[PDB]
């Protein structure tokens, strides 16, 4: 069966069960996939999104331990371009209009988030040992 | 090359880069390994060790996403017994005297911890945005 190249990008700050469920979903979009994961740079995340607690090196070294991940681009470009897809032979971009041109080319696959499971939520759970 | 069965157990509460480096180390003790990971039960961890923030289901569902892990025993027995090793065809127990009988049988492989990388340490890093 023919192999399909899948690209997911994101911050992957303090990786939790919600990220790994996302990655798994992207990896199993097809029978034979190569999941490529892009890890956004510290300064671009700072500028365009918000605070990130872990460095690019930390966030990438963690992703290396997740099973669904076949290749990592670190740092990845903030915006996905058509030439980026050709350069890495990417068949689909997995994400959860800005991505409008990806849908138009048939190259967009949606995947779900999972709430509650996040790292910040776990501290709230430690803290509710007190009143 | 002959396959070797490796067993690591622990709490794996709020899995961080230090755990995954431990698992990877255990998995690469030999060329062909099966890494079996044992996840201690909520009540035994409570009793014998301390507070654990994540449930057995949560801690096990996270380990399922780590690459080095081939099999999970959940919950695992708190103490490793000789009959436990025979039942699962375990050749070595990976851990960081109590384990004295494992060394005597040639069944103990040491692996290292990695400090600083822990989940609790990451919140301390968020908090040092203030004085």
């Amino acid at each position: 069966s023919k192999n399909v190249v899948i690209y997911a990008d994101g911050v992957y700050d303090m990786l939790h069960l919600g990220h790994m469920k996302q990655l798994e979903q992207a990896k199993k979009l097809f029978e034979n996939t190569t999941l490529i994961v892009g890890v956004t740079s510290d300064n671009e995340t700072k500028l365009f999104k918000g605070q990130v607690v872990q460095t690019l090196e930390e966030r990438t070294e963690t992703l290396k331990h997740i099973r669904w991940v076949d290749e990592i681009i670190s740092p990845c470009p903030w915006v996905v371009t058509p030439e980026f897809l050709e350069k890495y032979k990417i068949d689909y971009v997995a994400h959860d209009d800005i991505y409008a041109w990806l849908k138009r080319a048939g190259k967009f696959k949606a995947t779900q988030r999972t709430e509650g499971v996040s790292t910040t939520d776990l501290i709230v759970r430690i803290l509710k040992n007190y009143e």
